[PDB]
């Protein structure tokens, strides 16, 4: 009669949905129990408010981009090839998952989930300007900050399928090392 | 007794405050007219929800944006002149007006006045593009979108105080000339 994580799964993915569809206050518990093809009075029992479905819903998604990042995270690879691979996973994931993006880079700096991603955003911020540091033997948090940005908004034009992945991992390549050796 | 835009900007400075302060859902008309020093009442009588306050409050803040980036509108400029003018009325607002840039950049793309702003910042980026293109003689709609994103991410530790204002007007300006002729 439909177990654990899967009538958990059809709820986030109808959440999702709705969440960057319409945006958190203008989406209703009403629309997601439609989407999701479940009673109202059952969302209820799983999350009991519109903005707990909304954490858990940013929760999720969260975890499948910083999933995305993984292979960066290898070991043995170049400052270079982390940012890359970075920059690869990133944007693929944006790419594919795109609802989860929005709802994502929403949340990111309503307010309510804009101190879970801000400090992962700033985690992130953070990460960047370590392996810019990593490479050449404080403009590196500067740098950082500047390529988390376009990142972000580079992000946006590829889950809009404007831009092509590899195009876009490009530009924030070059943006990293030659806004580096640039000025 | 306190005639026209006096009560008027002391309601949305005092809006401003509780939006930056809290974000949007938990921002209360409460709070506001405290901040305000305003009966709660007298507040409907001029917004009458929190959201059109909201918008009211979104509208003037987005006008000192725009006015700020004024200079570079100005005649006989050379593309260059006009992106350093932009990218320091730009920065030197946010440094002044940190408040009204958390507003801004939040509302851009809460989604009620992510429509607003996000056409905003649309419009911008296609002014970008035609600058950085009225520059040399689509990369350009690219490099422009990058461009605005890092001054996005930028500007917000310029209003935090960690970056001064050249700095970031430094790190901006040649990102935009030389992620152009970089690669």
């Amino acid at each position: 009669r439909l177990p654990r994580a899967v009538r958990e799964q059809q709820m986030l993915d109808a959440a999702v949905d709705v969440f960057s569809d319409r945006g958190f206050h203008e989406t209703s518990m009403d629309a997601i129990a439609a989407k999701a093809e479940i009673s109202k009075p059952m969302l209820y029992l799983y999350y009991g408010s519109k903005d707990e479905l909304f954490a858990a819903c940013i929760q999720r998604e969260g975890l499948r981009f910083v999933e995305a990042l993984a292979p960066a995270g290898d070991p043995g690879l170049s400052p270079r090839e982390q940012l890359r691979r970075a920059l690869e996973g990133f944007l693929g994931f944006v790419g594919k998952h795109r609802k989860s993006w929005m709802v994502l880079y929403r949340q990111a700096m309503q307010q309510a989930f804009v101190g879970s991603v801000q400090s992962s955003r700033d985690r992130l911020i953070e990460l960047t300007a370590h392996l810019l540091e990593s490479s050449t033997k404080q403009d590196f948090e500067l740098i950082a900050i500047a390529l988390v940005g376009a990142g972000e908004a580079v992000a946006d034009r590829v889950a809009g399928g404007e831009i092509e992945v590899d195009a876009a991992a490009d530009l924030l390549e070059s943006l990293a090392w030659r806004g580096l050796a640039g000025k």
